[PDB]
């Protein structure tokens, strides 16, 4: 029923993000919830405040890296939940960016960074703080803390893009005051996209622009009542088990996994984040460095139809796992499972006839060829049943996309 | 029945090693069989060997990222299939290192390069070529020339770790004259290990002492008819779809399959191989460097048992993919599918008691402990029917070794 | 809570069969053929002529549900066709005292459960495709299923429950639970009711689930009544009977839900579709002697088994069932044992662990043979680890279950 | 190669029943129980005392094999615990003319056979428990073998083939097939020779495959006599009967393995085992009735159909089969179509395609109901795509067939 406000249509046509995980844990390399999980000591753990130098944090090498690998959007840690934050309070609190050897207002850098490279900056805020005592000693000013640091975020850097919040979650009884919260941000920043962790219970507020899904939902995702407000979706991946940097994680996702899971983020009506955690010091670690080239290479190729294929009711044949991307001038279809083509004796599993089959598509087609190598396809169509067939032909020698996406051009 | 003789018992110590593809197919980064699948002319593809200056190719590098990930042997290709040697043919071919800008003897820095890291030198040597018209004009010729070939590596570079051997399976019914071209070896060098790709019913020649298997290959593997001399196994890995460098090829395994691909080599009774393939000026690929710093983390953990465990008749309950190496002095449990911990309210799935069985341990125990943190185990035995069940913890937070390691010490 | 009287009864009972038969069956093309094969109602209500019940034996399907371990039937009194198998006296002519069978089948039916010890269920559907009232007066049908129901509840004395179909297809509309119920309760205050779609009213006393639920089922919110669950199978796809359905599922499938109904709290109906005369065809049969061989062994358990939280170790399908006395493993992916030479995958030992057993063990054994079990025990992380030896060759009970006796 | 004239008529032959009964059946926990079950052999040889035969009627056998659609019965004539169904006239007393039978049970089977048009075959066991020439004078258990099946060329007419089975006891020994074969060729020159596990003696015209093989068989190598193939499948995990194994495949996977069969090129057996006094058994029943559903409609291509080079699509277990006048698509995985708001899986359009159809096509429809499909080619990739249409409610045949009619 209801369609996106403007500003939730332009999130829609973002499609991709990068989310960036960086505090103090980050010095320590085994995870972002450490102080909590490994039960260590509060006032031992804060003393990494004393070699947060950010020696090797460059916003300008981040936004030119999130910008080649066709991100649209990044969502920095502004403060997790070890609760120091890595920009200038301005008097709110001395655990900040400020106060440690690098004295650099890191959020300044990034957002002046973003708009170099016309990427939206989101500031991703901890609500779960183990910091402040005010968290259990005191909650209603453990609100007003909260508010005031998002009111810093919101009128002193300039149009923010969003603001990706996670924690509500640990109190689910608690009143959190959203209202007074969201209405802050919308006083100050109208414009901005406002994320929530637990966005659903029903949405937590009508000010909520975008609620977060797990990356395995099978369906078209949740919009909201009808008559409501339109909410859009974004699911999340991280490379390994970890979302700060985790040295001895060595249980890496694939990249074919990674680019399967972009894909069908897209496919079910959300954006997609793919998360990197920073070093101690705010580089980009090697292994992600690999993720974000190959992954790069695929949404190269992918943008015609990345930022604005839409799903649509045309759904693929028995035991396939394709699926149809809408634009307004084109269909593309998008398919998996394909194989290498060799030639004579050389079999590698995509040399025969590989028909293809989805049902939803109406229209008479004048020609389909692959995005990589422009290659047109055969087809075949029912247009009484809407039955599109194609042969789908297998990767040439040298190269496999993973999911390969041919465009439809309609007579 | 037989036991392996004394080079193949040290060819099983081994345990992994790198295998290295780099041709002039390296320069088009489209697979290293680019010449025969994309139907190139032969003579514009040979041009090649002009711009071939090996500029970035150190071997001094690459043996210390191979000894850092854990391997004590590199194959290097010494000619592929496009027929071009990375060595001094001394005047057997004008198709060679020497006749390119390069102008070094590729091989001599190779050899001294893994000396100087305490790995043996393997050469690889494609038998089917498609560079010399002797191949299909006069077979006895070409077997003349293959030979030589093999010649100069026996006679110019000192003592060699071994020969890799690839493409019998082109002629399959014709005479190789095996016995003469192993017969040369053996009297040139007789240490080195005899490696062949289809070298296996009955075994090719008696001289071979290693052959080739699947990787997925599902049990302990084939060591030659009971009264026969014992021929070891080696399985391969390839990170993408292709052996030589192929930029579009994104489809990536995990690096956790690399880690369980090694582990199960190691339990079948195999050696394995880890490929990577050089760029065409002969640098290690940025993608490759992550695999192989995730692995040598993995290696460095595994070192008490990933060189001397060797496959044991103890196998684990149903349902499980756990297994057991021995050594001399202890045992091992090989402990997959397990999750991180985490504390109190945060739940990540590894915190409950965990029982891995196996059947076939006699011997009372006197402690049990992970390799990667000394952590001990509880466990319960039953002697007569040679059960062990041990509670098999989650990982710390932070980390997560894929395959996770326990050490048995015996009373 | 605790579970009211009857609840406790109801969750006894374990077993259920459950019987379809109605016009439809002398079709033999499912029991929705009315609705999806778009069928003229008129000539599709004709079929009230040959509806003799010249085959319905209650005793017979009493004596089935008797000898498969049953504890209860629900029986089809009006399905969604809208054709009644007892006399509604005067509510409708659209039943079995305007047929040639001439015979209320319910009086049958009740009698017949009484005299093997098992309790008698009704089902009814609710929504209807026979009366005009059900699209045209939505209210006044209300009243008419209503009253339908009172017959039930006045005509037969003690009834062991409802069996409520089809407020789903009116998911929206006000049902007037509360009078419907209420008025059971006035009639029938031990009856078990059923609903088959937060529960929608608090007279209701079990709640249907589908058969793959994998955990332990949902039973009120705390300080609430305590409503049980049950799970439903049917032989082949369709619940009435359709002759040409050859898609069976095994008896093994059959044997395990029986068994996962029991694991996640719930009872189980296993439904047949009689023939058009009333008739349990030859097919039912096979799968209730094979069923019913299992439950005679399973006997011990199958009844006051409760779930309990002990868990099977990493990659088995195993679970745990809790009776005052005594906890029972049941063991599933058992195989054969052969002897020597021949191997039929049964031979190692096997081991098979449990966490979340804390008492000292005296003894372990096989229910279907007595035979005694090796175990190790780790009391201080409740660990029991036992070696589950195959079936001896010739036999093979699909879920094996294992009894312990505690010191 | 082309196959033997009697090798064609072997492959027409598409279904045939496989039964076991011998003294084992009197136990029922299977045919091997004598060895497996470590039994004392002469108690257990006192089995032939009351071996009656009572209610072995081969009548009903071959009436039952002809509705399932079998066109032949294989036949237990000696299994491994060595006694014989029939008059070995004088080579044994183990037999069942000493036996209160006191029949020749082959005699009344061959004929019963040759009165349904039904091909008899005996099953012979070479691993023989009984005598102990099999163990202490092989030389001499090769002479009595051969002379028992000498007994069976000779005294029952013409004989359709025999299946031997249990040379892989010994896999090394000289079995002096050549001598066996041959004495059977010259006998019974046009009889079946099966062998259960290069071929292992050029007389052989059949070998055994195991169920799941994924591919089309071996025929044998080009220049050299063509071989046909055969899988077998049994109900539950044993041949004989075995009254507590309930471990019962689906009457699905029994419809799917038939179909298999002739897609990879192989005849196919269903085993049923008889009980003690020769029944066949109500379980077994229940599958035949189901089978027979299926092969009645499966008609036009279960005998003649053969594999051809033409296969499915990604991710669809379908297949062709062709006979000299059609193809036929066998398309796996259908669901049931509903109506409007009841949606049962089966309803939109289903577009499953095949590579390898190359003339131009007139006509496609179902065998069960004569419904006509869509479909759209492509000539030069030889791509044929169909709208699979879901079933008629009420009905769902497992494996559905559309008949190909060419222009
Ligand atoms: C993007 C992710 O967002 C939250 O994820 C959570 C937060 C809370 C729970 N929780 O309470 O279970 C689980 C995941 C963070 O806690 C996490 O570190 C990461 O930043
Ligand atoms: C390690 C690998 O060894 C061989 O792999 C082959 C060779 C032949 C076939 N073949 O004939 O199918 C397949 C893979 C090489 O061809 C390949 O380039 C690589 O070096
Ligand atoms: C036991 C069964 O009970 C209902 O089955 C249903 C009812 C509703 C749904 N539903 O709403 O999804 C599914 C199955 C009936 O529709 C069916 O005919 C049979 O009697
Ligand atoms: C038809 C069947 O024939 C054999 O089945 C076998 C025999 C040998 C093997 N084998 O050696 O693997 C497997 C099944 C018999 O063992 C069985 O009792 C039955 O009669």
């Amino acid at each position: 029923m209801t369609e996106p406000l403007p500003r939730i249509q332009h999130y829609e046509d973002l499609g991709l993000g990068l989310f960036i995980h960086w505090g103090l844990y980050s010095q320590m390399a085994v995870g972002e919830w450490t102080e909590l999980i490994h039960h260590r000591n509060q006032h031992d753990y804060e003393q990494l405040i004393k070699t947060f130098t950010a020696a090797q944090f460059d916003a300008k090498k981040i936004a030119h890296a999130a910008k080649a690998v066709g991100a649209k959007y990044i969502v920095l840690t502004t403060k997790h939940h070890e609760g120091f934050f890595l920009y200038d309070t301005k008097g709110l609190s001395d655990f900040d960016v400020m106060h440690a050897p690098a004295r650099r207002d890191l959020i300044a850098e990034f957002v002046a960074a973003c708009r170099e490279e016309d990427l939206l900056p989101f500031f991703y805020m901890a609500t779960y703080d183990w910091h402040t005592p005010l968290y259990d000693d005191d909650f209603p000013a453990y609100l007003t803390y909260l508010q005031k640091s998002v009111e810093v975020l919101c009128r002193n850097y300039g149009p923010v893009g969003g603001f990706w919040f996670d924690g509500n979650w640990n109190k689910k009884d608690a009143d959190w005051h959203l209202p007074e919260l969201y209405g802050m941000i919308r006083h100050y920043q109208p414009n901005a996209i406002i994320v929530s962790n637990t966005g659903l219970k029903q949405v937590s507020d009508p000010e909520i622009d975008v609620v977060t899904y797990e990356r395995r939902t099978p369906d078209e995702i949740y919009h909201g009542a009808p008559n409501e407000k339109y909410v859009a979706g974004e699911i999340s991946i991280t490379l390994n088990q970890h979302w700060g940097i985790a040295a001895n994680d060595l249980n890496y996702k694939s990249p074919a996994e990674m680019i399967e899971t972009v894909a069908h983020a897209r496919h079910i009506g959300a954006n997609i984040l793919v998360n990197i955690g920073l070093t101690g010091t705010g580089a980009i670690p090697a292994a992600a460095q690999t993720y974000m080239h190959l992954l790069g290479r695929w949404t190269a190729m992918a943008a015609p139809v990345l930022y604005k294929g839409r799903p649509v009711p045309v759904t693929s044949a028995h035991g396939t796992r394709d699926f149809v991307l809408h634009t307004s001038k084109h269909d593309f279809l998008c398919i998996l499972d394909l194989q290498v083509v060799g030639k004579d004796n050389v079999v590698l599993g995509g040399e025969g006839v590989n028909p293809r089959s989805f049902v939803g598509i109406g229209q008479p087609i004048q020609r389909i060829h692959w995005l990589d190598n422009d290659e047109v396809l055969s087809f075949t169509q029912d247009l009484d049943k809407k039955v599109l067939t194609v042969d789908a032909t297998g990767y040439p020698y040298g190269s496999d996309w993973v999911v390969r996406i041919a465009q439809i051009d309609y007579e």
